[PDB]
């Protein structure tokens, strides 16, 4: 299992110790509060009122938690995933990232606390 | 495992199939959007700007997911719990509930989708 | 989880740390060599050539590993059980016992090494 | 998870669907009765009285269950392995094999039933 913090202001994303292999079943739980700029804060699902303009992951809101697995594209995590199996041919190390627009992470604040474990399979 | 929806207007809470027994290790993942009355919606950690004026759970925000286990008081769930063990003396059936003030559930809207499983021990 | 030795001369059996509750899924692995009398020894499936003339568990061989769950009657374990769920209405502490005839444990020798864990459910 | 039978007379061993990847934790439970020649039978620990006269695995008895992970050397399985982790550099498909002397498989009989799964990590 891996536990750690994902800073909203970390454009590169936080690499985890988890290597996703074919067939693997994993669980992720994400909590806390962060911002893409405003004094207001949002949870891991982000700000459902913010537009999608140039976000790294078009499938989640601004300020959501997303991930990449190896060199996949971005995949939504949000609050987390229960006993989840990736699509065919997705494999590698799990990096977690705050969903925002490239070049705009400087004004971000806060962090999410995230756990990831491999489940029985 | 149990998977189901928790309606925000359900004052009694959603009973699950899960019986928490001494020594159990559990994982919960909650997702979605709901409202304790306003047109806006919030995720499982609720509205961090809303005052607590009589919530069923004073350790979580208005609109957050909470639970009771058997005869326990409310216990925060929020986005979820990763490989969690219950407080001393806590055991029994898990009921999931939207955190709002007694008697004001009629104007709530939405639902959270929740998964619960028992982990290896 | 629980790891321990079960002596073949132990008539009362070895009580583990595991309490079996409804819905639980367990795995058992048993290894080693023991005897009900002879200078020879057998593994956890026992002696497939020996008669049953009053074994505590009529569904396994003399010299096999068996168990009780709470006040159940005996259940075969043998080499082990993989992600097993018990019959209805069985609950309580797991007691591991060597399968022999009541009153004859005194000439027994050796032990099995046993791992028990609860699995994800 | 994977379940299947491993014949005593199969010199090549039985390929499973389990790919052991670095950091995997696995459980294996084996049961049953087989023979490397004699009319009598033995369990997955094999025959503790028979000499090693060129077994494919010199760390288990003749008639024991062993395995390869990819093109590893032989690894003892016996009755099973509880929440086990492989040696460094060991990875690939798990192949289960009856431990006998090469070219003597033709007088073998019986089989073992084996479950393998990956465990929480
Ligand atoms: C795809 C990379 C090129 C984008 C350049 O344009 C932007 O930076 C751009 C364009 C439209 C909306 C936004 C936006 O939603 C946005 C998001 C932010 O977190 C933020 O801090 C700022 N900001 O600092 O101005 C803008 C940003
Ligand atoms: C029948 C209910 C008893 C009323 C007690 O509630 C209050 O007086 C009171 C005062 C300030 C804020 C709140 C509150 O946070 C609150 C929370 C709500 O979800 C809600 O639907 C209502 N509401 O519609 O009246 C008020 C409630
Ligand atoms: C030995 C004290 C009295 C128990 C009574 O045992 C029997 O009546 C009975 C009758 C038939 C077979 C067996 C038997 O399978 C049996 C099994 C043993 O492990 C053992 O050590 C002995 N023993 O030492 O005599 C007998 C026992
Ligand atoms: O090869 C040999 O030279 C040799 C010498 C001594 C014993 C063994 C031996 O352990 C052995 C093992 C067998 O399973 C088996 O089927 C036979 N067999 O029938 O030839 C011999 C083999
Ligand atoms: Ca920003
Ligand atoms: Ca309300
Ligand atoms: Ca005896
Ligand atoms: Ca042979």
């Amino acid at each position: 299992a891996w536990k750690g913090e994902v800073l909203a202001n970390n454009e590169a994303g936080q690499v985890t110790s988890i290597i996703y292999n074919p067939g693997d079943v994993i669980t992720i739980v994400a909590a806390g509060w962060a911002s893409y700029g405003p004094t207001q804060k949002w949870g891991p699902q982000g700000d459902r009122e913010h537009p999608d303009q140039g976000l790294i992951c078009h499938d989640a809101f601004c300020g959501a938690l997303v991930m990449k697995i190896g060199n996949s594209g971005t995949i939504p995590v949000n609050t987390g995933l229960f006993r989840w199996v990736a699509p065919n041919n997705v494999q590698g190390a799990i990096t977690l990232i705050y969903n925002d627009v490239p070049g705009t992470y400087g004004n971000n604040s806060g962090s999410f606390s995230v756990n990831i474990g491999k489940d029985q399979s």
